[PDB]
């Protein structure tokens, strides 16, 4: 009865919005395994652009987090089907937003999770920049 | 044979720092129930310094963290014999740094907790302030 979920991202400066995408990735069904996969320092910078905490320290505090299972950590850029095979992943959940996801929805193994707007460790600053 | 542990503090913008004090204090013993405090906007205010999370944000992040098992937000500035027994607390945890834990420590109650430098979402803008 237990399925396996993957949510992969950076989880760079973890704040809320992604704890409740981990969340709501565990929650799909009613019993899961939340694997979550944490992407390397070279292919972040590469594609996406610059991380502020590195693969150790993003890794270190999703360990901390009650919906994490297990970590992959680093892991690939790009989820391929070979993957999916490997750890005997029942579903990929990652935000939506040509499409790169457009294979697993195909296929029946694409789960879409939502951002929170706003509750960013860049907008907290961001917030403090009014004692001024 | 569970032990009921509490923790409490502002728990601003929580680090790894935190959230390993959290594992130190939900791992003081083999069965407990961590119960974490934490600060009300005002009194933090009053006698801390300014806080950047309101009470609402700093308790909402607590609840993802695998460590903590009961929340009382906000909590009592100053933790008092009454308290304990209201809450049957065995045990107070809380970094150490006259002695406001003396009467915790006479009477077996109280469990230190160790503090990480340099993790904090302080130093981590601190270091991003280098690449110009």
């Amino acid at each position: 009865k237990n399925v396996v979920i993957y949510a992969d991202g950076v989880y760079d400066m973890l704040h809320l919005g992604h704890m409740k995408q981990l969340e709501q990735a565990k929650k799909l069904f009613e019993n899961t395994t939340l694997i979550v996969g944490v992407t390397s320092d070279n292919e972040t910078k590469l594609f996406k652009g610059q991380v502020v905490q590195t693969l150790e320290e993003r890794t270190e505090t999703l360990k901390h987090i009650r919906w994490v299972d297990e970590i992959i950590s680093p892991c690939p850029w790009v989820v391929t089907p070979e993957f999916l095979e490997k750890y005997k992943i029942d579903y990929v959940a990652h935000d939506d937003i040509e499409d790169i996801y457009a294979w697993l929805k195909r296929a029946g193994k694409f789960k879409a999770t939502q951002r929170t707007e706003g509750v960013s460790t860049t907008d907290l600053i961001v917030r403090i920049l009014k004692n001024y």
